[PDB]
């Protein structure tokens, strides 16, 4: 969502730089901050999914042990 | 795969810009579009994994409830 | 972790470029390599989570089949 917002802002600045290529240095630097923010927002979500996978591993392990124990 | 293809294209343009640093503004702008596409392709896959984690959570919850109910 | 290290290095180069904007072309090119490395490191971790989700799917499927078979 914010990633989607940062991507659209980067898409906008990309069009401005390509049109300005056709002042440009500032937009190029700003575009690099746009991409860095996007990468950082994706890192946050990626970090959440890593933790979500670990919790699913713990849940399935508990079920596997429960079935083992019931035997 | 496409991410891998976008990364290699970015790796190629990176070498051209570093060699051209040693016309450059256009390549720098094109490289920024290469990275934006890569970020967007990774966002698509990241979005798929978020949905895949939610479906695994629903599957393990159904198993957990089944075992609870059988008792 | 390395992603976090590549992000901080990109954050440092971003500040230098914004201050140098206020030689800049080289830093802009170097910053683009900083972001490319970050994207590539995130792709590696993203690839690991895709594989981790597939293994969790196989584990829950085995549990689902076990419970089906016991009936």
């Amino acid at each position: 969502s914010l990633i989607e917002e940062l991507i659209r802002r980067s898409e906008e600045q990309q069009r401005r730089n390509e049109e300005a290529l056709r002042q440009l240095l500032s937009g190029i630097v700003q575009q690099q901050n746009n991409l860095l923010r996007a990468i950082e927002a994706q890192q946050h979500l990626l970090q959440l999914t890593v933790w979500g996978i670990k919790q699913l591993q713990a849940r399935i392990l508990a079920v596997e042990r429960y079935l083992k124990d019931q035997q």
